[PDB]
């Protein structure tokens, strides 16, 4: 590990998000941010809410610069555009002059709890608000300094509930901006395309539950399009995917019974302390194109990444879950719960997306999370979607 001062710089949890701490303005405003490979926009919250205990106070900044423009953004937030002089304390140590949307009004942005003040969009410009000509972060880090243009997330679930106190004092895992720290994972990185520079965009070629090929057409595992977003929590499927997933998970799973409510990712369920039947889950495999042609390899999750840790509504000693995959109608998104097995290598510079199997990923004495290659498969291209 050649990042020691980046790792384990990370807080959270994948229902309420991973947050890494950021300073802004001068003197410097210490602020959390959540961690979002799924938008574009640094924003951070620059007035009183509920659900904010700080926020950016632009009059106590003598860096603050006003960029007399409005932004919008329904998904809702609202905020004023300005620039001012940014820094990450467990980061590297550098400081620069960044685009940051001042937050003056959201509805249902802010998680009471959660323990962040804003949130950190690290995909393109092609997806920031207003438009592309607002600088991300990112960019402008790369731009100003020596960084190298690529960062890798280590996001660590901890595999049971961790209540209030805990997720404060709780090392959710590294964020290691311009480069890979070799610790933070076990075997190899495996990569693949980014498929374009908007979202970090992926092709998903062929899925696996317990081995068995879920067999549809693969252009389906990526409609409209697939991508790896920290800022959501549960892996999200193409309605279509999702059905035939549910059905061979639920065949898998047989032995036991589950309500509706729990494949619809709405209850939670639970089993006295210790003896959640983790055996009686597939492992799901998500086949991705590779950096050769004709060349896929896998990345394969256990119950234990899928099955999100949840407090029972009676605190009681059980352990309970809620299940971590849903429907989507904007294609496939690897959110937390996924990339909660893996370290993941965002490597901008090579226009790539490597997985490796996390050394904080998880498991049980008889499963583990695997990345696994090559693999040959046969035409790939065919499996991204046009519109
Ligand atoms: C982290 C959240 C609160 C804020 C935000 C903007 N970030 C994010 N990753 N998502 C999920 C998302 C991804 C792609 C399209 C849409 Cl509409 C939403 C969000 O809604």
């Amino acid at each position: 590990g050649s990042f020691v001062e980046m790792v384990d710089n990370l807080r959270g949890k994948s229902g309420q998000g991973y947050y890494v701490e950021m300073t802004v303005g001068s003197p410097p405003q210490t602020l959390n941010i959540l961690v979002d490979t799924g938008s574009s926009n640094f924003a951070v919250g620059a007035a009183p809410h509920p659900f904010l205990h700080r926020y950016y106070q632009r009059q106590l900044s003598s860096t603050y610069r006003d960029l007399r423009k409005g932004v919008y953004v329904p998904y809702k937030w609202e905020g004023e555009l300005g620039t001012d002089l940014v820094s990450i304390p467990h980061g590297p140590n550098v400081t620069v002059r960044a685009n940051i949307a001042a937050i003056t009004e959201s509805d249902k942005f802010f998680i009471n709890g959660s323990n962040w003040e804003g949130i950190l969009g690290l995909a393109y410009a092609e997806i920031a608000r207003p438009d592309d000509s607002l600088e991300p972060f990112f960019d402008s880090l790369v731009k100003q300094t020596h960084v190298p243009n690529l960062f890798s997330l280590q996001l660590c679930g901890a595999g049971f509930p961790l209540n209030q106190s805990e997720v404060l004092a709780s090392v959710g895992g590294s964020m290691i901006i311009g480069g890979i720290d070799h610790s933070l994972y076990t075997g190899s990185l495996w990569y693949t395309p980014i498929r374009r520079e908007w979202y970090y965009e992926v092709i998903i070629v062929r899925v696996e539950i317990n081995g068995q090929d879920l067999k549809m057409d693969c252009k389906e595992y990526n409609y409209d399009k697939s991508i790896v977003d920290s800022g959501t929590t549960n892996l999200r499927l193409p309605k279509k995917v999702f059905e035939a997933a549910v059905k061979s998970i639920k065949a898998a799973s047989s032995t036991e019974k589950f309500p509706d409510g729990f494949w619809l990712g709405e209850q939670l369920v639970c089993w006295q302390a210790g003896t959640t039947p983790w055996n009686i889950f597939p492992v799901i495999s998500l086949y991705l194109m590779g950096e050769v042609t004709n060349q896929s390899f896998r990345i394969t999750i256990l119950p234990q990444q899928y099955l999100r840790p949840v407090e029972d509504v009676a605190t009681s000693q059980d352990d309970c879950y809620k299940f971590a995959i849903s429907q989507s109608s904007t294609g496939t998104v690897m959110g937390a719960v996924i990339m909660e097995g893996f370290y993941v290598v965002f490597d901008r510079a090579r226009k790539r997306i490597g997985f490796a199997v996390s050394a904080c990923h998880v498991h049980d004495e008889f499963r583990t999370a695997a990345v696994e290659g090559p693999f040959v498969t046969l035409d790939m291209e065919d499996c991204g979607y046009n519109i």
